């Protein structure tokens, strides 16, 4: 059965898509907006009070297959909107005034391989022409100065950009979603581990983003915020300087497209347990993190 305090596999996480959604309707709906490239459905849930129009912030978790706790954090997330909804102050405006669109599982088929055969998998799991080498590098398979730094051209690679942006099906999932409901996302958050960060654009390249300073204050500001609950220390700044240039992110991509609040999250831990952190550490982590979104919710809201 589901917890919110273990690892799920996904057979799990889906039922618990299908069960959230069916025991809170007035809540979240599901859709699925494509299909992996090994046939599993990748499921959207609306998250926040229907009604019409409404702006949005779109959150992804489980982009990489051996991150599991940024899969916890996306299912952590429903259960407190869901739970506090009408009880808390800001919760409760904040689902009445927008929608969150959470997408528990992005790279669904390289998950399953890290409870099935190696926890380490990082990858889809695609074939590639030409070898017997499995899978694309999703967060190098964007098209923001796609395959110009930090990735491989190389399918046997674990930063593989792959055929060309968008190549993946999953990729290619999120990036049609996105592109089709622009003019009401106002926020693209993604999760990642480990590290401990708040990244913002740019990844891909030296150069700042035009809003930098405003970015850089909403960093600090989250961080801050993370840190008054159990003393965690996160770090921020753009990616290229504050981790390592990479290109073809999908907080790059979708920064491009106009969406000025782009942030990408590191969570726990520094690199004691790495990615294979204790299910004892999923409460805190996603605690904490909490915090930090809520926070970044707040403002977008108040700068519609
Ligand atoms: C421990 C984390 C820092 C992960 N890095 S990693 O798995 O150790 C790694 C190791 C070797 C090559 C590439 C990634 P990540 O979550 O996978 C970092 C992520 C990425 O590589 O896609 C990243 C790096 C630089 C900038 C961004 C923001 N778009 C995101
Ligand atoms: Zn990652």
């Amino acid at each position: 059965g589901h917890s919110y305090e273990k690892y799920n596999n996904w057979e799990t996480i889906e039922a618990w898509t299908k069960q959230v959604t069916s025991e809170n309707p007035d809540l979240i709906s599901r859709t699925a907006i494509g299909t992996t490239f090994l046939g599993n459905n990748i499921y959207l849930l609306k998250v926040g009070k229907p009604g019409p129009n409404k702006p949005a912030i779109f959150m992804d978790c489980g982009f990489h297959a051996r991150e599991w706790i940024s899969h916890a954090f996306c299912q952590w997330f429903v259960r407190e909107a869901v739970l506090t909804y009408g009880y808390e102050s800001h919760m409760t405006e904040f689902l009445n005034k927008l929608d969150f669109y959470v997408l528990p599982v992005l790279n669904i088929d390289g998950y399953i391989y890290t409870w099935t055969k190696n926890r380490m998998w990082r990858k889809t799991r695609s074939t590639n022409a030409g070898t017997t080498c499995i899978g694309t590098d999703p967060n190098r398979n964007f098209d923001a100065g796609w395959c110009t730094t930090g990735a491989s051209t190389d399918p046997c690679d674990e930063t593989y950009c792959g055929s060309a942006a968008e190549s993946e099906k999953e990729t290619k999932a999120l990036a049609d979603f996105i592109r089709n409901n622009l003019s009401s996302i106002k926020a693209y958050l993604t999760i990642h581990s480990y590290s401990q960060m708040i990244l913002y654009p740019y990844s891909y390249d030296y150069k700042l983003p035009e809003n930098n300073a405003e970015l850089n204050n909403l960093a600090k500001a989250a961080v801050k915020e993370l840190a008054t609950l159990y003393g965690t220390k996160y770090t921020y700044g753009p990616g290229a300087t504050t981790i390592y240039p990479a290109a073809g992110g999908s907080d790059d991509w979708a920064y491009d497209q106009g969406i000025k609040y782009s942030f990408t999250f590191e969570l726990r831990d520094k690199g004691r347990y790495g990615f294979i952190l204790p299910e004892s550490q999923i409460q805190a982590t996603c605690e904490e993190t909490m915090l930090a979104i809520k926070y970044v919710t707040n403002y977008v809201l108040g700068h519609l």
